[PDB]
């Protein structure tokens, strides 16, 4: 428990280095952003990880769409095609009446092809691989570029259960949090369509930077909590030991994604500041590792807002796998936690 206070402090290393890195990243997005703001696709375009990455950068372009229809894929419950109720400068896209995912990427990386390619003064490239864009500027400041949606409908009725956050931020912020916008990112499910999918990681970033019962909790001495620090400790458990597994990529498949979800849910179970009092910082971290073994072992870990999207379901990740992390982490949670050693 000192160990891991120990593991935060190494952690803790960004506070001016990262603010020139940032000007890099943040002088070729406004760039680029003004760009698509030529384009009739591109009117509303606007902006909207890895915790030992300081150089890998995660960035969303929004685009505001409205007259939007969901229609789900095939009772996925996080997976939608777009359709629509005059017309849209967004019609150019259009493979019947549903919206191409495909067609609409195209575009946007050959926009963002030009910008690169004609703008070599300080030198970037773009690699390509729902991130459809990663560029590299310079050496290994890479940042990943997304698309999606917004649409400032009511939220879908398969988060209806979702966001379960009533006894811990209260009823009254589910409901403005709710009326906020929801976001919709290309992705096919496991076959390929012009399928989209829910993104909420606006909302799950308010969460996180509001995250007491008490509305001064992270702001003065008195009421500090260790939600943030068990988020960090979680993400670093998972990276290094994805790291440390690597020769033969039993744990490809797991991500800070899915730490993240699980922490959400104990934050649900524990909803009282004084469940996460720092003196204790032990023990929350050891709620939340237990209940991501829980996870593991009944192969369950719901998406926070769509309750029936199972993030570990075997179509997702294989029996295998998540035994096999569920032996390592035992490992690591009765051994007092080995890879945070020095
Ligand atoms: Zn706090």
């Amino acid at each position: 428990a000192s160990k891991l206070r120990a593991v935060l402090e190494k952690l803790k290393l960004s506070r001016d280095d990262i603010s020139t890195a940032a000007g890099m990243v943040k002088g070729v997005v406004d760039h680029l952003l003004l760009r698509l703001k030529c384009d009739s696709a591109f009117r509303g375009v606007g902006l909207l990880v890895k915790i030992s990455a300081p150089n890998e950068f995660d960035v969303m372009f929004k685009l505001e769409v409205p007259r939007i229809q969901l229609e789900e894929y095939s009772n996925t419950r996080a997976y939608y095609f777009v359709k629509f109720k005059k017309e849209n400068p967004l019609s150019q896209f259009l493979e019947g009446e549903i919206l191409s995912a495909s067609k609409m990427l195209s575009k946007f990386r050959k926009i963002i092809k030009e910008e690169i390619n004609d703008i070599k003064d300080t030198d970037v490239i773009m690699k390509r691989k729902s991130p459809a864009v990663t560029l590299l500027i310079s050496e290994k400041i890479s940042v990943d570029i997304t698309l999606a949606l917004e649409s400032k409908s009511s939220w879908p009725a398969s988060t209806q259960e979702g966001l379960r956050i009533q006894n811990w931020l209260s009823a009254k912020v589910r409901k403005q949090l709710r009326l906020k916008p929801f976001y919709l990112v290309p992705k096919h499910a496991k076959f390929q369509e012009e399928t989209w999918r829910l993104s909420f990681s606006h909302i799950e970033k308010e969460i996180l930077n509001n995250h007491g019962k008490s509305k001064t909790c992270c702001e003065n001495k008195e009421e500090k909590c260790c939600r943030k620090d068990c988020l960090k400790l979680m993400k670093y458990l998972l990276e290094q030991l994805k790291e440390r597994f690597k020769d033969k990529k039993h744990l490809d498949k797991f991500s800070s994604y899915h730490v993240k979800t699980a922490f959400f849910h104990v934050c649900t179970q524990n909803p009282q500041d004084s469940q996460w009092d720092r003196k204790d910082l032990g023990l929350c971290f050891d709620n939340c590792v237990t209940y991501f073994l829980q996870c593991l072992r009944t192969e369950k870990l719901e998406n926070y807002f769509i309750p029936e999207f199972n993030l570990f379901s075997s179509n997702l990740i294989d029996k295998r796998s998540k035994e096999f992390l569920t032996k390592q982490i035992e490992y690591e949670r009765n051994n007092e936690f080995p890879v945070f050693d020095e």
